[PDB]
């Protein structure tokens, strides 16, 4: 298990591109010890690069510190009531047009479909809410097949994911030894 | 060597503050295998450190991707011809004045004042330049007697140099011994 979170560790500091958005990511991930906080670290790295290279891709900033529509309306100085939390991959407000960039991969074309679907009626949803306070939606969903991107070669994006998958199959070892918890809860009744 | 390098990498990590400016140098650092390398970039990270500390203390922003003082008021909407390549540890244009930052470490008082004069000197040969485009030059020279920054405790900043001093020990014994070999003599006699 150490030998697998070296490797994602130089993977992660040489075949990950030394874009600065990229940066936090990375040093929460370095930082992790422990082989369930590595994998979700690791994840949310891959997620990050695939946000940022989408939010590149159509034309706006990406969503770095996780910031609501409602947030980015009121630093551009837009008072907008009873609007779902809703928190883009990517935005750009420009004039009186907000675009909102929505991502996601999915491996079927079955489940790309109804995530693509979803993803636009999600975004859709504060249409009308928008343009009452003078505001017009340029909603884009980005959907994707792959968990490839633009901040890591091919081969090394696989290896990545290879060796997260080998360091998940060591936590979900773990969540089976849990033959154990129906003695503990049968130790209670 | 090792040792020291996993322990250098463990007070970047757990006693570096987690500032996003600082970010790119501990990735920098942290990257870093070979001793004379890992030496370089931990040198760079704590002056990192005390220039993000000085722009703070100062009152102005950092200057992060080493900006020019024209690409500074280019930047604000600020037309200025002719201009030295000055660029400062920090700055900020806050109405019609410029505030410039220009911050460095010295051990000893002779090497301070020195450097302190060369460093307002360095500011002050823009002032006349920047007027004469309606712009009031605000400079300012942080000079500091230590590497003492609110990034770090003073234990793990006093540790960081500690160990760095040890590597520099190790790696410099390891030019000496490179210095004996024959791959040194063509290294030496390479000029061409
Ligand atoms: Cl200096
Ligand atoms: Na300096």
């Amino acid at each position: 298990h150490d030998e697998i979170i070296s490797e994602l560790r130089e993977l992660c500091l040489n075949y990950i591109e030394q874009d600065e958005r990229l940066s936090r990511q990375k040093l929460n991930f370095l930082g992790q010890r422990e082989p369930r906080m590595v994998l979700i670290e690791g994840l949310k790295l891959l997620s990050r690069c695939i946000e940022i290279d989408s939010a590149d891709k159509s034309g706006c900033t990406h969503n770095h510190d996780d910031k609501s529509v409602e947030t980015i309306l009121v630093e551009s100085g837009i008072v907008c009531p009873g609007l779902p939390l809703i928190i883009p991959d990517g935005y750009k407000l420009i004039d009186n047009s907000l675009i909102l960039l929505e991502c996601f991969v999915r491996s079927t074309p079955a489940s790309f479909e109804k995530k693509f679907i979803e993803a636009t009626n999600k975004l859709a949803c504060i249409r009308e809410d928008l343009a009452v306070a003078g505001v017009t939606l340029v909603p884009i969903v980005d959907g994707r097949c792959d968990y490839d991107n633009s901040f890591m070669p091919e081969w090394a994006n696989f290896k990545f994911r290879d060796l997260l998958f080998k360091l998940l199959e060591y936590s979900n070892q773990d969540e089976k030894v849990f033959e154990e918890s129906e003695y503990f809860r049968l130790c209670e009744s």
